[PDB]
């Protein structure tokens, strides 16, 4: 089998991407966000506290005849920009872009975070990374892809964001006619529950390539590129006016500015993210100081490849036996 959906961006930042997913019989449609960094698949629903509801579309198990409650089991989980939220669990048929799995493991939020109520367009998350990482207590759950690996014509997802535009999650196949190019394959570390590997370093602008490991994550869930702050430094020195802003909460920039492209390392391989990728446009609505696309990672703990990085490229998330991951040029 197979799936292939259209992701779209939130907004005008690309702040974040829903791809619609089909849970329950009757489909109940919900917009999700697809996050590569975690391993919940959780919903608004006819359970979540009704004052953090505000426009979001909800998921009534109730009105679905395969929904079961998954007896006792709960699910809390807190997210890198400090967001939450936690509820029960059902198990359903969850469909992406055809692709259909039975028995799914779907978390029903009682409680969510402000981030999540002020966010509309979200309806919930589908987690990615590896099911270690799954919250579910006390029977840990397994991921969408993980529950359908077997049935997939090949054991891999792929994901092609959009810069400004849509783009295309796909289950189970490569699209050769999605990247120009090969495509570069690299080690994945699966010990921290992440999609973790290695990038060989990088370029700023026309500037010459540093050869340097960078380990880091790839994570469709974080929108920005978070890496040590000694190669953030390097990349905002070549912009007039940029600084880092202990107020906003990190690098931020004169938005008269023309932003150099920045490139990142896969094996001996090279992906360059243009420089307006790296625009986040006013800080405050009038602003005329801009907020960076490339920030330090330092006390976060980990590097992110985010939505920054990732569409730049096609990336390929291969769950073979021993898991890598695949990065082209588009």
């Amino acid at each position: 089998s197979t799936g292939s959906a259209t992701t779209t961006p939130i907004d005008s930042l690309d702040d974040a991407y829903i791809t619609p997913v089909q849970i329950g019989t009757p489909a109940q449609t919900l917009n999700l966000d697809f996050d590569t960094g975690s391993s919940d698949l959780w919903v608004f629903s006819s359970e979540t506290t009704a004052s953090e509801v505000d426009g979001q579309t909800i998921y009534t198990p109730s009105k679905s005849t395969t929904a079961k409650l998954l007896s006792g089991a709960t699910w809390s989980i807190s997210y890198g920009d400090g967001s939450s939220s936690s509820g029960d669990v059902y198990t359903d048929t969850v469909s992406v872009g055809g692709l259909t799995v039975t028995g799914q493991a779907v978390e029903s939020a009682k409680k969510v975070s402000s981030s999540f109520t002020e966010d509309s367009t979200i309806d919930g998350l589908l987690g990615l990374a590896f099911s270690t990482l799954n919250t579910v207590s006390p029977t840990q759950q397994k991921t969408f892809f993980d529950n359908a690996k077997a049935s997939l014509d090949s054991p891999v997802f792929t994901a092609d964001l959009g810069y400004h535009a849509p783009g295309t999650y796909n289950f189970g196949f490569i699209d050769t006619t999605a990247y120009t190019g090969s495509i570069t394959y690299t080690a994945v570390s699966t010990k921290q529950g992440f999609w973790e590997w290695t990038s060989t370093g990088y370029a700023v602008g026309s500037g010459t390539f540093k050869s340097t490991s960078i380990d880091g994550i790839a994570d469709t869930g974080t929108t920005l590129l978070y890496l040590p702050a000694t190669v953030v430094s390097a990349y905002w020195a070549q912009v007039s006016g940029a600084k880092s802003s202990s107020s906003v909460g990190g690098y931020v920039f004169p938005c008269s500015a023309t932003l150099p492209s920045f490139t990142f390392g896969v094996g001996s391989a090279r992906i360059v993210i243009p420089g307006d990728y790296i625009d986040f446009g006013p800080i405050s609505t009038g602003s005329s100081s801009c907020f960076g696309g490339i920030q330090s990672s330092a006390g976060i703990g980990i590097n992110i490849f985010g939505d920054v990085a990732l569409k730049a490229a096609f990336v390929v998330f291969n769950g073979a036996t021993t898991p890598t991951l695949g990065f082209a040029s588009k």
